[PDB]
């Protein structure tokens, strides 16, 4: 159904199952099927595609040439009524594509909230980005990436399949990331490599300065003690006893599937 | 004309004397030229404009906000009535661009079938596309491009003008290729080196143990064995005549303008 | 007001308020703004967004899927009437974006005449492009950026925001320019760094033999010199007074703000 306070231009076509909620406003020459579900507030504002199993929140911001939803490019996809998930108040910009997710991925492409993907920022198939994230210009991720909360993936930066994004991370532009990139870390270059906190954005955030030096400490564990990985973990563990931003690095462990970025 | 069993939606502009075929599908807000010719189901799903004069297959799947046959980036044009060519079965996804020919470049722009053109590839002018090829997000080909059957284009990766990217070849993400890369090797980086024989894509189409070893017998020939190119061009050429799937070194080679990435 | 002799095809949506030149053609499902002008002979060609406080001149072509004076990126901005100005005969390819500036950088993006912007190219909030331009496919400036006359910026590079890439500058695909970029240079590398002089391009635009003998020169100054730029400042100004292209590195420096590159 569409509320009676939503706004639909003339020339954009809803098809008849499509849920737009309160206040919401779909522009000019928009496209949004049946399966698709957009939250009070939200606003497409011309030549948007949405399609697929496509939830989509309250207050988000769509521009021109986005297509929501799509079918993803997976060779192994087949047409299987997979899912796109997005939170409230992200503003994403011309040309993004967020794709939905495969059967064998989990059939789930998840995007959260206050959240800014620039100009042809691509989400494939399976990903998870979080809160807060920045994905700049032409950011592109494979599929089954995650972006956790307040990471930031650079101009230009494409993320090979399977990786996971630290919370807080910061990639630099014109970058490849191959492998994982624990929280917290800077990552530039092609391929990605570490190059210490980033402090910068911690601070903006709020992080305290204890906090600061615990999560430099554990840096330092993984990638200046010389010891393993396998070595440092109850280390890191230990100080997040006493530090619990630190228990991000062991969270993130448990997910880390292609080695850490070094 | 248009083909009786053809569905052009009402919002879309197909110009008198574009040809459509049966079972074909174009979608809201497509503008088709007067000089294109759509082939037998064939969809355009939304937001297409196909224009010059531009030949399109069988069963091909073009996706919203591409531009298919437009006036190509090179400043040497002057509106001549250059060509497209596409094949049947291909994929070509949202924002890819294929451009028209030049008269200096033999005035014609090529794609073959079952291809996988992924968002905002570029097909510049006097291209010459393969089939069954993969080019990633982003991946963007300067003018008088060689794509060869089989070969893979990493997401974020351009190829300089006039160079060949040989059969079955696959070129990393986020790279850059300057000159031209033989039959079945590896590429990446910035710009572009050899990374050995593409072993597990040839696994994967069908390639005896016996082709392979020869193949990579030919890449030693070329890059390990420190002789010239010339001195080993009838050793790669004696070869071929026992394994058949070597001939594809020769056939490179006499095509070959800008040299071996090395 | 609406030329007499202007086409506004019956699908695209022209606000009240929006100037629109003689003879300019708005193509099939284009928007324009209601604080747009667009000059005389200007052509867009389907599917664009123009909108904001933005003044396009003459003779310009802009193709489908482009933005034009849409909100920046910058979270700073807060919806202020800030502008766009475009200056005439310029080809601004699909997908190009070019954003209105913020009242902390000024307030104004610009772009001047005879300039081509391939395919989604991005001029960021508050950026500065020259006349006789080309930014490749997918060239992304981040905010502040000035781009100078007759200077190439290659496919795929992305330029770090407040930087200046000066005159007749080439940068090379695939680059990461992070500081400034002094007229006549050659620019490659992620990040980029100098390789000599843009000799070419300066013989190809009607510059004498003498000239570039100075320019070359200027450059050996800089880097080859082994001394400061602060020492050869005066040296490079002395030169100007016999070779007035010279000046052009003179008031380059004086706009610099983050180093050069190296
Ligand atoms: C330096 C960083 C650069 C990063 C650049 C990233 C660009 C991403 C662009 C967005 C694409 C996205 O929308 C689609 C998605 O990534 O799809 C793929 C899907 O996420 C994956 C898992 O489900 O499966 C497919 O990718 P792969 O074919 O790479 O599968 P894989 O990762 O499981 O295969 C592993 C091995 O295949 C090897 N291989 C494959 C083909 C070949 O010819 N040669 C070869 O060696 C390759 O070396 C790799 O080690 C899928 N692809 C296709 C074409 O079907
Ligand atoms: C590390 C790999 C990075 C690859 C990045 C590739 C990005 C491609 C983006 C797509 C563009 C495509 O759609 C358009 C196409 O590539 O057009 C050109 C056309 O294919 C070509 C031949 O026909 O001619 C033109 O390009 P060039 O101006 O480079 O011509 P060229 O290759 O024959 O010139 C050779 C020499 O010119 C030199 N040059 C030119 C200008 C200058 O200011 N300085 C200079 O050195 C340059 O160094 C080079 O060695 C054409 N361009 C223009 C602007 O007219
Ligand atoms: C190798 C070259 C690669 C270049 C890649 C360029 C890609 C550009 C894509 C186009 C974007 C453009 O349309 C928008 C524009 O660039 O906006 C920004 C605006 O031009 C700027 C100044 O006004 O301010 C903002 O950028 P920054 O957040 O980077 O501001 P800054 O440059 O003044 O901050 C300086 C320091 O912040 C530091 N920082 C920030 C966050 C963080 O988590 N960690 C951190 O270290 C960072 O290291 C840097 O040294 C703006 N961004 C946002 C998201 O608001």
């Amino acid at each position: 159904m569409i509320d009676k306070s939503a706004f639909v231009h003339p020339t954009a076509i809803v098809e008849e199952g499509a849920s737009i909620g309160a206040n919401a406003h779909i522009g000019p020459f928009c496209i949004v099927g049946p399966h698709v579900e957009i939250g009070e507030g939200t606003v497409l504002k011309s030549h948007v595609v949405v399609n697929g199993h496509t939830k989509i929140g309250r207050d988000n911001e769509i521009y021109q040439f986005a297509s929501i939803g799509e079918v993803n490019q997976d060779l192994k996809y087949a047409g299987e009524p997979t899912r796109v998930e997005i939170g409230d108040r992200n503003r994403i910009r011309e040309s993004v594509t967020i794709h939905r997710g495969t059967v064998q991925g989990g059939g789930l492409t998840k995007v959260g909230s206050d959240n800014l993907l620039m100009i042809n920022a691509h989400i494939a198939h399976d990903c998870t980005v979080g809160n807060r994230c920045i994905l700049a210009n032409n950011a592109t991720l494979a599929g089954h990436v995650s972006v956790d909360d307040f990471a930031i993936i650079g101009g230009m930066t494409a993320v090979h399949q399977f990786c996971i994004i630290g919370a807080h991370v910061m990639v630099g532009g014109c970058s490849g990331v191959a492998q994982d990139v624990p929280p917290y870390v800077i990552a530039q270059g092609n391929h990605a490599t570490p190059f210490g906190v980033n402090i910068e954005g911690l601070k903006r955030r709020g992080f305290s300065r204890e906090a600061i030096t615990a999560i430099r400490n554990a840096y330092k564990l993984i990638y200046r003690s010389g010891k393993t990985l396998d070595e440092v973990k109850p280390e890191i563990a230990e100080l997040a006893e006493t530090y619990p931003e630190v228990k991000a690095f062991t969270d993130f462990f448990a997910r880390s599937t292609r080695g850490l970025i070094r």
